[PDB]
């Protein structure tokens, strides 16, 4: 799943 990656980008996003 890419929740891994997705979740990483609420630091920016």
């Amino acid at each position: 799943l890419l929740k891994k990656v997705l979740a990483l980008l609420k630091k920016v996003l």
